[PDB]
C-alpha cells in the first residue's frame, strides 16, 4: 500500500524472472538418440528372427 | 520445481514410452515350431525303437 513496497516488488519480480532455465535442446536430443539406439537393437533382433523361418536374410 | 521443467519431463516421458518393442508373436511361434520339430524327431526314434523288440511297426 506504499509506493516503495510496490517498487521493491517490481524489482524482486524482475530478479526472479531472469533465472537461467536448464538447456532443453540437448535434453530432448538425448531421448531422440536413445530412441534411435532402441530401434536399431530391435531391428537386429527382428532380422535374426527372420533368419530362423528361412535360411537367408531379407533380399 | 519449475513449471517448465515438469512439462519437459512429461514430454520426455511421452517420447520414451512410444518406443517400438520387438514383435513377439513370431518369436513365440519360433519356439512352437521347434517344439513340433523335436517331437517329430523323438517320435521317429521311438517308433524305430519299437521296431526292435518286435518285427512290425504299431498297428
Amino acid at each position: 500500500f506504499t509506493l516503495i513496497e510496490l517498487l521493491i516488488v517490481v524489482a524482486i519480480i524482475g530478479i526472479l524472472a531472469a533465472i537461467a532455465i536448464p538447456q532443453f535442446a540437448a535434453y530432448r536430443q538425448k531421448a531422440f538418440n536413445s530412441a534411435a539406439e532402441s530401434d536399431l537393437k530391435n531391428t537386429k533382433t527382428n532380422l535374426e528372427s527372420y533368419y530362423s523361418e528361412h535360411q537367408f536374410y531379407p533380399n
